[PDB]
């Protein structure tokens, strides 16, 4: 009866500990992510008069978003270095308990915020034309919400209940399919009546939006995807848990971002 690890990070470092590699590897990468966010913010300030007006509702979101990750990120990222303290006797980092303990709710909290407003942002630059806006925007909405939410319940069984967490992942990837069904609706409308320059950043969009938001599901189920005791049940399953979980937000906020405000300036040039 392990009681001071609630998710598999903690698991790890209150049994096993983490190696030094393991430990200043994930501290790295968890830096990076929210140093990536601030450049990112100041690129979307600084270009914002680079896009016509009607399409600037775009960079604000992706500016928002950039604020809420940089602001959670850098939340998660200190979560990380606090909770986990080196013992000198056995060379590894083992979990603190005068510390905090490492928690997802600084990520799931930013998803919860970032989602809607990603989904949201690709409405200000494509034009629907079957579609209402109103629709697909309320259908990402709740969507969104509801994949976040049951994730988020699901993340607390990830210990304790491993059938619960499974059951309550394949709930939320039940929202997700219906966001990847939306989404490429809103994409394949886009299309419509624009220059193939910006068709074809569309088709660029819709293969980052689909990988990079696969990982995340992918990230949730990394420590079990080589079976319970297998490599990844390890450190390693932390390790490539967090760098995926950091790819997936790099991917889908800034370059998210980045491509849309591309699109945004290739669409003034007819
Ligand atoms: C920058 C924030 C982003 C775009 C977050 C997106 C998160 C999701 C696509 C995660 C969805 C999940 C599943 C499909 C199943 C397992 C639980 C989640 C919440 C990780
Ligand atoms: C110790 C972490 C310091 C990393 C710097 C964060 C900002 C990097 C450049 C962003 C602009
Ligand atoms: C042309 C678009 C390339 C701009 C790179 C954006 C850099 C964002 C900072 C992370
Ligand atoms: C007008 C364009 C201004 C230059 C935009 C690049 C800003 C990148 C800063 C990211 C750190
Ligand atoms: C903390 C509540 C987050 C709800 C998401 C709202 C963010 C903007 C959506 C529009
Ligand atoms: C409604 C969704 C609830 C799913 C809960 C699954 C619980 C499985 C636990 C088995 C012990
Ligand atoms: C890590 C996410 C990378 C997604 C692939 C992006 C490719 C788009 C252009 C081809
Ligand atoms: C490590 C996560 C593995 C997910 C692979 C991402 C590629 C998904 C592309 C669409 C399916
Ligand atoms: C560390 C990785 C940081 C990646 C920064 C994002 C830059 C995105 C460039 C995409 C520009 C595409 C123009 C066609
Ligand atoms: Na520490």
């Amino acid at each position: 009866t392990q009681e001071l690890g609630a998710n598999f990070e903690n698991f790890i470092g209150a049994t096993e500990g983490f190696s030094e590699i393991a430990y200043q590897f994930t501290s790295h990468i968890l830096t990076l992510g929210y140093a990536v966010m601030l450049a990112g913010l100041l690129y979307f300030i600084l270009t914002i008069k680079n896009v016509d007006k009607k399409f600037q509702m775009s960079n604000i979101l992706s500016a928002v978003v950039m604020v809420s990750a940089f602001l959670l990120l850098y939340a998660q990222a200190q979560n990380w270095t606090s909770s986990f303290t080196f013992n000198e006797e056995v060379g590894r980092y083992f979990l603190d308990p005068s510390g905090d303990l490492f928690n997802n709710g600084y990520r799931y909290l930013n998803w919860l915020i970032d989602v809607p407003m990603l989904l949201f942002q690709i409405l200000f630059v494509v034009s629907l034309t079957t579609s209402k806006f109103s629709s697909v925007r309320n259908q990402f909405w709740f969507s969104g919400a509801m994949m976040i939410i049951t994730g988020f319940i699901g993340q607390f069984y990830e210990v304790s209940n491993l059938t619960a967490f499974l059951v309550w992942g394949a709930i939320s990837s039940a929202f997700f399919f219906h966001i990847l069904w939306v989404m490429k609706k809103v994409i394949n409308e886009g299309k419509e009546g624009i220059s193939p320059a910006g068709q074809k950043i569309l088709s660029n969009i819709w293969i980052l939006f689909l990988i990079s938001w696969t990982l995340y599901p992918g990230a949730y189920l990394m420590p079990y995807l080589t079976g319970v005791d297998g490599f990844l049940y390890s450190e390693d399953g932390v390790m490539a848990r967090q760098l995926v979980y950091t790819i997936a937000d790099v991917s889908s906020k800034v370059i998210y971002g980045v491509l849309l405000g591309n699109l945004a300036i290739t669409l003034s040039k007819n």
